[PDB]
DNA sequence: CATCTGGTACGACCAGATC
DNA sequence: GATCTGGTCGTACCAGATG
């Protein structure tokens, strides 16, 4: 429920996801929709606007607010809010998101070395004074990839990880719980620190592409115990 | 100038980019800030919300809206309203951008083959009925990668490629102009197309990293003139 | 409570799109 | 122009946070 705005948001959202105001179609006049929902127009706008931004609507002046298939207008800044709608199909998602900061990582981790290998070390060094409990770990892990990202020199790789964070640490606070994983991830970290000094670029794609499978097997073995939109 | 909100926002953002409301700091009360800029609280509110979302502010109830190190809470969705402010360092950025759409593609396109090769086709096919001129060409260029990403099975890459669209097109809309560019691009798409029928995976990272530098040279050789 | 700061509510009006 | 639809305005009031 929440407060008017939150309700109206949470509402309008559901209404899309649930083919009520199916994607690709007009959406009621702000006045009509207002009363329908039970908030005031203004309070509606606020909601309409912030949504518009995420990637749902697409407001224009005289034109009516039209809804959108978000995989066509929306950045990683939705993932989270997506995992919360498609309750059933999430293992799929995270699986994907993982097999991404992975593949991708390799690119910018390599670069992070060639340029700025000095700072690429100021990051992998944090792994010393960290805490040991999952929550504090996740926050570090994600803090490392991101850190490097900017380090590879190309900030875009940052703005990306940046978008990930959300659903990227929720997994963290979870997977990491298993100290067995805190190990592999750590060893992993320090295994690499040494390459900035041992400038062995090559010895990247090798690592990650398995640290991907490795850590993965750990997660898959931590799970084995427990509607609109498309894309194509 | 523009409309209140368009302006009222144009303002709030710029003032962040140029320390008037430095990051980590709090920012004026709605009543006060409103009066200050010239729009109505109402109108302001609209702006502050949409702003929050992109990542700038961080509105909480009682507590005072605080600004943020957007470098920590913002995604590609700003690339646009950045290159627009730092109109000095622009090339470095674009360069970065292309030098990303590059490295990334190699991963997902490759993937787009092993799974869904049949569709990786219906896409590179779009490269026939297109049109010549830059404009419509840019659209295609972007759309192929995007097309490919999705077809790659892992839509997340779509999101990203989706988030770059804005800026990644403004580059297309200028680069492609000089046909010598369109050529390379076509020989490129087409180069791949056949590979979908030749399923020779390993033969991808090669062409991309290349085409990256290549198209690049062409684009770099379009800058040093103005 | 007094008082910051954000959140809502109406209601009259301005402005782009459309045919 | 007549009339959809979104954009702005102002004001009086409600609600969370803090001394
Ligand atoms: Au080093
Ligand atoms: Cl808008
Ligand atoms: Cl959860
Ligand atoms: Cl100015």
């Amino acid at each position: 429920a929440q407060s008017p705005a939150g309700f109206a948001e949470e509402y309008i959202i559901e209404s899309i996801w649930n083919n009520r105001f199916p994607p690709g179609t007009i959406l009621p006049a702000e006045r009509e929709l207002s009363e329908l929902i039970g908030v005031t127009r203004t309070t509606l706008r606020e909601v309409l606007q912030r949504l518009a931004r995420d990637g749902w609507l697409t407001i224009q002046h005289g034109k009516p607010t039209k809804v959108n298939n978000f995989w066509e207008t929306s950045g990683l800044n939705i993932l989270e809010t997506l995992a919360r709608l498609d309750h059933e199909s999430v293992p799929q998602l995270i699986d994907n998101l993982l097999s991404v900061r992975t593949n991708i990582s390799t690119i910018f981790i390599r670069t992070a070395f060639r340029q700025h290998p000095d700072k690429a070390q100021e990051v992998l060094a944090t792994a010393n004074e960290v805490a040991d409990h999952a929550d504090a770990f996740a926050e570090l892990d994600y803090n490392i990839f991101r850190g490097l990202a900017f380090a590879s020199g190309n900030p875009i790789y940052g703005l990306i990880l940046n978008g990930m964070k959300g659903l990227y640490t929720r997994i963290g606070r979870h997977y990491f719980a298993n100290p067995e994983a805190r190990s592999l991830a750590l060893g992993f970290y320090h295994k690499l620190s040494a390459l900035c000094s041992e400038g062995a670029h090559d010895q990247v794609y090798e690592t990650v592409r398995r640290y991907g499978h490795e850590s993965g097997e750990i997660w898959h073995r931590m799970q084995k115990n427990l509607l609109a939109i498309q894309g194509r």
